[PDB]
DNA sequence: CGGCTGGAAATTTCCAGCCG
DNA sequence: CGGCTGGAAATTTCCAGCCG
């Protein structure tokens, strides 16, 4: 028999909480899940209905995929991992209350410790491999289930791994935002100094996109001028046509390289020289 | 003979270290300390020249002087204190080697027992009266020298405190600093908004104030208005006449009510309306 | 109306670029 | 080198506006 992931878990969106932020950790919704839509990770298990339990661990984004050092936390959870015994009058599982609770780089190895002597370890990756990088910001879902076979002993089908999950807490997954801007307008030669007000960014990674129908510029920075990774000065690009003769709104927006993620866009409108 | 300070430490701009940056730090600064001439904590024995000794212990900040969880680190210290032979043919005294290692708020305990054990309390307080919340942010280095008598015995002389040394961690006890501003002129009618980059601040306990000989004037904004700590955005107060015939340079400058304390003055320069 | 939880901050570690 | 730095991560604790 073989299990399918038929909703994945929301990539972006969802923040790892320390054993120390409050008492939620969180509840990872799927791919498709909205303030209205609230759907889930969800598995459907192929050829078999009736008894079984399913195990969700949690291992690493990259292919020596060894369990990973974070916890999975919530309804039915211990040490670290998700365990409940399916139920047999359906075959579609969703999963709506679990969460992902990050240790600190110093507890790493005590974690690693209680993944062994729990033998929690979905691909068995030998202890000589325990050892090694823990991409702490990017985890994978193992569920791993266990169903019947024919002559009705417990047959544990292959483990079944979803894409990547991200910590928004993190440097690149935190949203873009405009909150202030010193002027709206300007030139359409360009050249006018803007200081625009924005939540942490990353003076490594970050833009200030400008957009209308057919054009395209960027405002002119530098690393420099990224004052507290939550203020940019920048000038503004030159306009299509330079010598306007009546105003242009456009849309001004940061924008994250890395990503192509932008933020909601500002209006600026560029008038004539 | 008595001790006196010819050159105190520079009060503030300096953060504190902690032990996991190393058992080294940077080395307090003279007061008077500029890029072209480097000043030291100096101090002065009057009425003595020969054999002799010098302690520098930390104290805390406010009058029951306890000694401090902090350590001072460098050349010659140890246990969190420095030592060394005082030079017998010398009466002016440099520390060029001194740094303030902070220990976490959680070691506090360990850190005091540390100052017992090793008899470091230049002003014997006792346990009793030892007992008190521990502000981290401000220590005063505590000379303690012994020279001899006529007759030749040693002779401790009276404990010399310095000035507070404010940690830069902290923005209450920080050093305010005016990184960028959008624009440095302005009308004598006031008005004009200006965004000002800064370190951080506290939006409860700023302020932005103008002054020239016989006025002086606070800009307008509020705790709204000052963003992550960082930057503030303001409206220039009127000047003193709104009847300007030409440019009238004032200084700008950021003030901290708490202390009444400012930042270099950043020349900004009215105009006529 | 006071207890629950983002968003702000305070606190601690780590790191790159540098300058003597 | 290494020790400085200054800046930003990583973590933890704060806090005000909810909410009921």
């Amino acid at each position: 028999p073989y299990v399918e992931i038929i909703e994945q878990p929301k990539q972006r969106g969802m923040r790892f909480r320390y054993k120390c932020e409050g008492r939620s950790a969180g509840s990872i919704p799927g791919e498709r899940s909205t303030d209205t839509t609230k759907t889930h990770p969800t598995i459907k298990i192929n050829g078999y209905t009736g008894p079984g339990t399913v195990r969700i661990s949690l291992v690493t984004k990259d292919p020596p995929h060894r369990p990973h050092p974070h916890e999975l936390v919530g309804k039915d959870c211990r040490d670290g991992y998700y365990e409940a015994d399916l139920c047999p009058d359906r075959s579609i599982h969703s999963f709506q209350n679990l969460g992902i609770q990050c240790v600190k780089k110093r507890d790493l190895e005590q974690a690693i410790s209680q993944r062994i002597q729990t033998n929690n370890n979905p691909f068995h990756v030998p202890i000589e491999e325990q050892r090694g990088d823990y991409d702490l910001n990017a985890v994978r879902l193992c569920f791993q289930v266990t169903v019947r076979d024919p002559a009705g002993r417990p047959l544990l089908l292959t483990p079944v791994l979803s894409h990547p999950i991200f910590d928004n807490r993190a440097p690149n997954t935190a949203e873009l935002k405009i909150c202030r801007v010193n002027r709206n307008s300007g030139s359409c030669l360009g050249g006018d100094e803007i200081f625009l007000l924005c939540d942490k960014v990353q003076k490594e990674d970050i833009e200030v996109y400008f957009t209308g129908p057919g054009w395209e510029a960027r405002g002119s920075f530098s690393q420099a001028d990224v004052h507290r990774q939550v203020a940019i000065v920048f000038r503004t690009p030159p306009y299509a046509d330079p010598s306007l003769q009546a105003p242009v709104r456009v849309s001004m927006q940061l924008r994250r390289p890395s990503d192509r993620e932008l933020s909601e866009p500002m209006e600026f409108q560029y008038l004539p020289d």
